[PDB]
């Protein structure tokens, strides 16, 4: 992975996107940007280049599930990788953006560590 990569953290609560910039950072990729909630999101992702994505779940107006469908149903954005925040890992949550696309999920609190290897395993299974 390019330490280059674009990200856009999209979280509604303005410190937990400060604390994944900041892990973001402490691994080397210092391109972030940030959004509040699934439509903000795909407004900053038209400007593009854009290389992966982190969403929270539970968002207000357009939900994390609903975000990674539009990504996905877009011609210019369906390869993005995107990697899903949730406070609770349920089967069925899994399950649904599994379905729907994502690249992979991380329950928060999270450390460096944690980040690492999900972005690492990503990075592996898209062959990045």
């Amino acid at each position: 992975a390019d330490k280059e990569l674009k990200f856009l953290v999209v979280d509604d609560f303005s410190t937990m996107r400060r604390i994944v910039r900041n892990l973001l950072k402490e691994l080397g990729f210092n391109n972030v940007e940030e959004a509040e909630d699934g439509v903000d999101a795909l407004n900053k992702l038209q400007a593009g280049g854009f290389g992966f994505i982190i969403s929270d779940w539970n968002m207000p107006n357009m939900d994390g599930l609903e975000l990674l469908k539009t990504i996905r149903a877009d011609s210019a954005m369906s390869a993005l990788p995107v990697l899903m925040v949730t406070a609770e890992a349920k089967k069925e949550n899994i399950i649904a953006a599994a379905q729907a696309g994502a690249s992979g999920y991380v329950v928060k609190p999270f450390t460096a560590a944690t980040l690492e290897e999900k972005l690492n395993k990503i990075f592996e299974k898209l062959g990045m």
